[PDB]
């Protein structure tokens, strides 16, 4: 139907300004502590701290599918890699310290990215 095609513009769309957003946020991650899932080969008792794992790649590869329906699932996403870290790791490392910097960064991003998604539709 046209309906359908119009729904899937908009989700087009607003996978572009998605992408947009998830390049701002991972500039704010300029070590590439987030870009990629923590590797059990590495971490082989991650899954038993953390019960949704999540990073940047995994983030890109849903939202190119046109896998997020809305900012509310992206921001989900991106609120777990925040979460997840500053669980597993103490206060004192360089990966907590790292999260805490992109999760006071991104909110700027993520503070406008939610107006011009309201305001456009």
């Amino acid at each position: 139907s046209m309906e359908q095609v119009a729904m899937e513009l908009r989700l087009t769309e607003l996978t572009r300004l998605l992408r947009s957003v998830l390049d701002q946020l991972q500039d704010k991650d300029p070590a590439r502590i987030f870009a990629q899932p923590v590797s059990l080969k590495e971490v082989p008792d991650y899954l038993d701290h953390i019960k949704h794992p999540m990073d940047f790649a995994t983030m890109r590869k849903r939202l190119e599918a046109q896998g997020y329906k809305n900012l509310h699932e992206f921001e989900e996403d991106f609120d777990l890699i925040i979460d997840n870290c500053m669980k597993y790791n103490a206060r004192d490392t360089v990966f907590y310290r790292a999260a805490v910097r992109l999760r006071d960064q991104g909110g700027v991003v993520l503070r406008q990215a939610r107006r011009e998604v309201d305001s456009i539709g």
